[PDB]
C-alpha cells in the first residue's frame, strides 16, 4: 500500500487507552526538536490538515538536560496553564539552544517576564497544583508509551509516526508527507 506499517508509522504492541487524538513528544534540549518547530513547522503543519473535531496536544519531557529538563517541564506546565504557548516557545529553545543563555529555572523564568507574563502570575502558576497535575499528565502521557526519544507523534493512542522512513532531501515535503500521514492515521 502507500502507507504501510513499519514504513511511515509504526503500531505500538500496546495500545493506550483514553490517548489524545494527536499528542507530540519534545524536549527543548532536543536538536530534532528544534529544527522541527523552528525550521519545519510540523505542530502547525499538522493542525492545517486535521480533521474537524481533531484536537492536538504537545508535552515536554524530562530524560534530557537532567535538573534543567525537569524545570522545563514545570515551565511547559506554566505555558499550558496560562495558554501562553505561542509566546515561549520560541524564546526556549532559542535560550537553551541557540544563545546557551538558559542555564537555570531563573533564566526560564525571564523568558516569560520579557513575554510579557507577569512576576507574581508566573510564580503562582510554577507553585500551583493546577501546574502540578499538569506535570503528572505530561509525564504520565510519555510513561504509556514507554517513551525513550524525542521528536514524538502518537495518533490516537495507537500509532508512532516514523519519519526516519520519509525523504528529507527538500524540507517543504518532507512536512506534508508528515502532515498527510497524521491525517491518513487520524482518519484510520
Amino acid at each position: 500500500a502507500q502507507y504501510e506499517d513499519g514504513k511511515q508509522y509504526t503500531t505500538l504492541e500496546k495500545p493506550v487507552a483514553g490517548a489524545p487524538q494527536v499528542l507530540e513528544f519534545f524536549s527543548f534540549f532536543c536538536p530534532h526538536c528544534y529544527q522541527f518547530e523552528e525550521v519545519l513547522h510540523i505542530s502547525d503543519n499538522v493542525k492545517k490538515k486535521l480533521p474537524e473535531g481533531v484536537k492536538m496536544t504537545k508535552y515536554h519531557v524530562n530524560f534530557m538536560g537532567g535538573d534543567l529538563g525537569k524545570d522545563l517541564t514545570q515551565a511547559w506546565a506554566v505555558a499550558m496553564a496560562l495558554g501562553v504557548e505561542d509566546k515561549v516557545t520560541v524564546p526556549l529553545f532559542e535560550g537553551v539552544q541557540k544563545t546557551q543563555t538558559i542555564r537555570s529555572a531563573s533564566d526560564i523564568r525571564d523568558v516569560f517576564i520579557n513575554a510579557g507574563i507577569k512576576g507574581e502570575e508566573y510564580d503562582a502558576a510554577w507553585n500551583s497544583f493546577v501546574v502540578k497535575s499538569l506535570v503528572a499528565q505530561q509525564e504520565k502521557a510519555a510513561a504509556d508509551v514507554q517513551l525513550r526519544g524525542v521528536p514524538a507523534m502518537f495518533v490516537n493512542g495507537k500509532y508512532q509516526l516514523n519519519p526516519q522512513g520519509m525523504d528529507t532531501s527538500n524540507m517543504d515535503v518532507f512536512v506534508q508527507q508528515y502532515a498527510d500521514t497524521v491525517k491518513y492515521l487520524s482518519e484510520k
